């Protein structure tokens, strides 16, 4: 819970949650400043587990190819379908 | 593509289909030994898919819980759908 | 120059702080089950962990059942090979499994 | 004591071998229009990798719409958090955009 985006925010995802928890045992509206850095953090997290997922997928479907004409035809034909949900975040 | 299985996997598909592509520019029929050690092996990269994306949504799921009775709890009630693809298999 | 990741940097921090006060109220208050306990982190981990690894060997066990299924079709490597490579499954898994 | 990965590392060995013949063959063989090129590895590398983050960056682009659109309902921090967490997206995304 130290270095990537996925794993810092995965981790103040669970404080928050954890936090939220701890306050029923015993919220604020939103500034404008941290709605935009929650979003962006948020983003950048969803958008590293899209990373990983595309380039596994186009190194998959690149397989095939021997020549660079090959290579390089298969990949501007593609379009890829890609699924990232909060919770695949990775911890670690 | 030399530690994991998905590594592994992903690099013997990989070569499977570049071979396969450089046989048509110049087949045979499966042992039931390498049948098994083909679906053994691809299980098993596939089951650590599961394992990562199983491991990130657990831990997505239980961060509301702050007592052990409450973690305990929550993921005994847990039943998880989870999608894995040998497309989604990591390069490295 | 990432300050976004700087502000997630201290927003992690400030949320440490304060869920170590509010674990701190909630045991001075009575409101912890002497039946019960407050997780520790390290012991979170050891039954988190735990128990995605048997998740996993449950997912394990129904993926191969697939993949020995969809395997059955192939007779030859090439055919095989092309099978596993569009491969997509969907697993379901229970602790009670 | 995993026999079924010493298996797959003589395969891919093997796959390897054969590979680096049959690509000889090719070559020798006249099957490799002079106006194109067998890729060497560190070029198809070179080549995927950077097409790779050339998608990513679109789909980047796409999932921050998105959340912007999601995080839109949102008026507390508790209630931003509850929605992001459950967040599914699916993104489509082609070297064309």
């Amino acid at each position: 819970p130290d270095k990537t985006y996925e794993e810092m925010v995965k981790e103040v995802e669970r404080l928050k949650l954890e936090n939220k928890t701890l306050k029923q045992k015993v919220d604020s509206i939103l500034t404008a400043a941290k709605r935009e850095s929650i979003i962006v953090s948020s983003s950048r997290a969803l958008g590293a587990v899209a990373m990983r997922k595309i380039e596994a997928k186009v190194r998959s479907r690149a397989a095939k190819a021997v020549t660079e004409q090959e290579l390089t035809s298969l990949l501007q034909s593609l379009t890829l379908r890609v699924d990232v949900s909060m919770e695949e975040l990775e911890h670690h």
